[PDB]
């Protein structure tokens, strides 16, 4: 004796607890979630931030004071 497969799809519908959105249809929230990327990596946006933050032409052994 032992369970197995023998029921129904109950998955459970909820709201998005990443931005705080609420969804009803399974098929709708799959979606939304690539967005934020949940176990997934969704690319093709466009997107331009700022250069880095670094700079460089220093001495090595530095100022003498003190
Ligand atoms: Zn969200």
């Amino acid at each position: 004796g032992s369970s197995g497969s023998s029921g129904l799809r109950e998955a459970g519908i909820l709201p998005c607890g990443l931005c705080g959105k609420v969804f009803t249809d399974a098929n709708r929230l799959r979606q939304h979630e690539a967005q934020h990327g949940v176990t997934s990596l969704q690319l093709g946006y466009i997107d331009l931030p700022p250069p880095r933050l670094g700079e460089n032409g220093l001495p090595i052994s530095g100022p003498s004071s003190g």
